[PDB]
């Protein structure tokens, strides 16, 4: 698989994160990411993707080693950490035939996992609206423990 990049933007209170919702398959809310070019470096695909999606730039503001990458059926996707962004930035994506909306989320009240149906002797899980960004919040709210506490 090809790997992706993008970002993981936070507020000014450590609170509240950034998310997109896309279109059809990508029609649930996730974080700013996209496939690498060919000969593209990690650091530009990430400011790229994110600039296509949501119209802020972060190449000034990238930490080379603060980012969350997890590999999800042989696809590894890294995203950069981005604290501070002020709540009244206003963003607006390249590309709206992609982007359907942009918002504000509070961390605590995101889920990281998705919900059974044990109720139901049935199994799986249930449809959830977050499934692109749930396996990045355990991991997120840990590194936020470990560098700020
Ligand atoms: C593939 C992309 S996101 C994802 C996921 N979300 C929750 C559990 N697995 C699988």
């Amino acid at each position: 698989g090809v790997p992706t990049y993008g970002a993981i933007i936070l507020d000014e209170t450590l609170e509240n994160v950034l998310l997109v919702q896309g279109y059809l398959a990508k029609s649930g809310w996730g974080f700013p990411k996209g496939k690498v070019n060919k000969e593209e470096a990690p650091h530009d695909c990430a400011a790229r993707e994110v600039f296509e999606e949501t119209g802020f730039d972060i190449k000034d503001y990238i930490c080379k080693d603060d980012y969350i990458e997890l590999r999800i059926n042989d696809q590894l996707a890294r995203l950069y950490i981005i604290p501070g962004i002020p709540k009244d930035t206003k963003f607006n994506p390249k590309t709206r035939r992609e982007i359907r909306n942009i918002e504000w989320f509070s961390i605590e009240k995101l889920p990281c996992h998705r919900n059974d149906m044990t109720p139901k002797s049935k199994l799986g899980l249930a449809p959830n609206k977050f499934f692109m960004a749930i396996p990045f919040i355990r991991p997120l709210r840990d590194w936020l423990s470990r560098r700020f506490g």
